[PDB]
């Protein structure tokens, strides 16, 4: 573990993005980059892999798989996992599927063979980034080599971005939309995310374009990523569930939102209309409501609160109303159970959740994997950090795409909806580096 001071001119989400790629030229080697409060923790290599799915569990290290099945609870099943890869490492990264949320709400038997859940890994070495300086931890001769080349010829220039068209609606999102519209009104359930994809037709620099979005945005946190043949960034706009070392859980629903990025003045008077929308402000209010009814399945007795209440969250190219639920971790459960508890993230699925969750099945593209989802870090120590995967870009084979959502209540009109879905997906379309 030794250090190495920041060179002057350098911000620490483009040398850490930077590192990403100078890492992948030289040693071909998987990695999520998590940026967690000014720490940009570049997890290189992977040491040992965590795979849940639905019907089985394996561990991967040095070429041998381990298979085993599992029953029962899917946050027990990776716990017991992820707490063995933390006795060998300080910290294990990774992702969450959507998918991971459904058994909670008896909906396990909807999953196809072999639907992944999680994919959790410890890093050989990991580089932390920081405004101050970079922390080398099992750092390697050869990647201290190429660190030491990196710092010597700088960052590269970001090229001019490459333009997506959003205006299609291929999947029918505006249909869907109103499907579900008609389903609240009769009563099946009151709000329920939906979402779309958006292709891009052509391939896009993963690190370049992390490096341009981080620019032009202010998410809780933020990430980069190749593993297992996924490509992935984000700026997440809200924690799902984070889980200190001392017992204390966080999560951080958002509903109720406006455009941002537009102009001074003309984002000033989104951000009144927002404050003082009653729509908004109710369906804010019965977010809140589900989300504290969620936490308290995990809480210590009488140890959940409100500790910000609907405050307005900038988030790049939107704003939206955002509170803060906090509780203690009751000693009879864990930081999986949290997890298990807040998801899938109630303003990213549904109310109530069995019934939202289900819809989501029936009127939105499955699985979601990834999208809505969650990044995570978990450390030896107990912590865990888990951010709701919006507003973000994957690739897989030759498949390169974002994702946006709305969520749906009973006055909801499919014109807005996909007015708004665009709205989030130019968090990212601004900036997209070809290559």
């Amino acid at each position: 573990s030794s250090s190495i001071p920041m060179p002057a001119g350098v911000n620490p989400a483009d040398l850490a993005a930077e590192l990403a790629a100078v890492v992948t030229e030289s040693v071909d080697e998987d990695y999520l980059l998590y940026e967690c409060d000014g720490q940009w923790v570049l997890a290189a290599g992977v040491q040992a892999m965590v795979e849940l799915d639905s019907d089985e569990l394996r561990v991967i290290r040095d070429g041998v798989t381990r298979r085993q099945q599992w029953s029962g609870r899917p946050g027990a099943a990776l716990g017991e996992a992820v707490d063995r890869l933390l006795l060998e490492t300080d910290q294990a990264f990774g992702w969450v599927a959507f998918e991971f949320g459904v058994h909670r709400y008896g909906l396990q038997q909807r999953l196809a063979p072999h639907t992944p859940l999680a994919r959790v890994f410890s890093p050989r070495t990991r580089i932390m980034v920081s405004e101050k300086e970079i922390r080398l931890f099992d750092a390697g001769i050869r990647h201290r080599e190429a660190i030491d080349r990196l710092l010597a010829t700088g960052v590269r220039e970001v090229p001019q971005s490459r333009s997506v068209d959003v205006s299609d609606d291929p999947s029918g999102f505006r249909r869907r939309v109103a499907v579900a519209v008609d389903e609240i009104a009769a009563g099946r359930y009151h709000k329920v995310i939906l979402s779309r994809c958006v292709e891009v037709p052509f391939a896009i620099d993963f690190p370049l374009t992390y490096r341009l979005g981080r620019r032009h945005n202010t998410p809780v946190r933020s990430f980069l990523l190749q593993l297992g043949g996924i490509r992935a960034l984000g700026y997440s706009p809200e924690l799902v569930t984070a889980v200190r070392a001392d017992g204390v859980v966080i999560t951080e629903p958002l509903a109720g939102t406006r455009a941002l990025g537009r102009g001074p003045a003309i984002d000033r008077l989104a951000r009144d209309d927002l404050e003082s929308n009653s729509k908004e402000i109710v369906e804010h209010a019965i977010s809140v409501r589900s989300s504290l009814e969620e936490i308290t399945d995990i809480a210590e007795p009488g140890s959940a609160a409100v500790i910000d209440f609907m405050t307005v969250r900038e988030r790049g190219s939107v704003q939206h109303l955002g509170s803060t639920i906090r509780a203690r971790l009751d000693p009879s459960s864990d930081r999986m159970a949290a997890l298990e508890a807040l998801f899938p993230a109630v303003t990213a699925s549904g109310i109530p959740k069995a019934a939202g969750v289900e819809a989501i099945f029936r009127l939105d593209e499955c699985p979601r994997g990834l999208y809505s989802g969650a990044v995570v870090m978990l450390s030896a120590d107990g912590g865990l950090d888990a951010a709701l995967t919006l507003r973000a870009a994957y690739q897989v084979g030759g498949r390169t795409w974002l994702r946006a959502g709305a969520g749906i209540i009973e006055e909801s009109e499919p014109e807005r909806e996909f007015e708004e879905t665009c709205e989030k997906l130019s968090t990212l379309t601004p900036y997209l580096v070809a290559r």
